[PDB]
C-alpha cells in the first residue's frame, strides 16, 4: 500500500493519502551508492495546502510540485521545513519561485545558513523552548527539543490524528542509528516523551524516511537511540 524505494524511480514523487486532506509525499535520494526513501507531509486548509518539508532537492521538489498538481489541484501556498538538513530544505529555492511562503524556525533558518543550506523566507515564532506548541493553519507544529538536531521540529494535524515526526521519529525497520551528526543524544529520549505526552490520542505516525505506523515508532526510536548511545 505505502510506496518503497523500488515503486519510486529517482526524480518522481509518489502522494499517498493517509486521511481526508492530508497526505505524504515521498521521494528517493542516492547517496553513497544506496537508495534511501524521504516522506514530508501535505495537509489541506479550504482551497489550499500547506506543505511540510521538501522532497530532497531542487529536482525532487519541482516534481513534487507538478504531482501536486496533477493529484490535487490546489494551490500550495505556505510551506513548513522541519529542521534545517538538505532532505528538508533542499527545495526551498524552487518552492519560492514557484511563489510557495517557505518558513521555518529562526533556528532552522540560521542552521541552514551555517550549513550552505537553502533558507526559508518566514522565521516561525513562539517555537523556541521544548515543549512550545503553536498552530499554523490546519496543524499543530510542536518543538519537542532536541533529538536528530536541535531545532527539529514535529507537526500534528487534529483533524485526522496524524503525527508528522521528521527525522526524530525512525521506522520501525530501522534498528540503527542514521546520521547523527547534529544529534543530541542525551536529549532525543526525552523530547520523544514530550510528543508521546502532548499528542497520546495519534493514529497515525510518519517517520521522516520509510514506512508510516503509530505511536509504537515513538518508543522504536528511543530504544535505537539508546543503543547507539551504549555502543
Ligand atoms: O539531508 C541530509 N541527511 C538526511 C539523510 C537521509 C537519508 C540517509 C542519510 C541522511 O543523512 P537526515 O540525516 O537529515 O535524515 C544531509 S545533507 C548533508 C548532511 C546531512 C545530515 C548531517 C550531515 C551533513
Ligand atoms: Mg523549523
Ligand atoms: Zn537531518
Ligand atoms: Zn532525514
Amino acid at each position: 500500500e505505502y510506496p518503497t524505494v523500488s515503486e519510486i524511480p529517482v526524480g518522481e514523487v509518489r502522494l499517498y493519502q493517509i486521511a481526508d486532506g492530508v497526505w505524504s509525499h515521498i521521494a528517493t535520494q542516492s547517496f553513497d551508492g544506496a537508495v534511501y526513501p524521504s516522506n514530508g507531509l501535505i495537509v489541506r486548509d479550504g482551497d489550499e495546502l500547506l506543505l511540510i518539508d521538501t522532497a530532497w532537492g531542487a529536482k525532487n521538489t519541482a516534481a513534487l510540485l507538478a504531482e501536486i498538481e496533477k493529484q490535487i489541484g490546489l494551490p500550495v501556498t505556505r510551506a513548513v521545513s522541519t529542521h534545517f538538513h538538505d532532505d528538508r530544505v533542499g527545495g526551498v529555492d524552487v518552492l519560492r519561485a514557484a511563489g510557495v511562503a517557505t518558513y521555518a524556525s529562526p533556528s532552522t533558518r540560521r542552521l541552514a545558513e551555517v550549513e550552505g543550506n537553502e533558507i526559508p523566507t518566514h522565521s516561525l515564532e513562539g517555537l523556541s523552548s521544548s515543549g512550545d506548541a503553536v498552530r499554523f493553519g490546519p496543524v499543530e507544529l510542536f518543538y519537542p527539543g532536541a533529538a536528530h538536531s536541535t531545532d527539529n521540529l514535529v507537526v500534528y494535524v487534529p483533524s485526522a490524528s496524524v503525527l508528522y515526526g521528521g527525522c526524530a521519529i525512525y521506522e520501525l525497520s530501522r534498528t540503527s542509528a542514521g546520521n547523527v551528526a547534529d544529534a543530541d543524544l542525551a536529549e532525543w529520549p526525552t523530547s520523544i516523551e514530550r510528543i508521546q505526552q502532548h499528542y497520546p490520542e495519534a493514529q497515525f505516525v510518519i517517520p521522516g524516511h520509510g514506512l508510516p505506523g503509530g505511536l509504537d515508532l515513538l518508543k522504536h526510536t528511543t530504544n535505537v537511540v539508546k543503543a547507539h548511545t551504549n555502543r
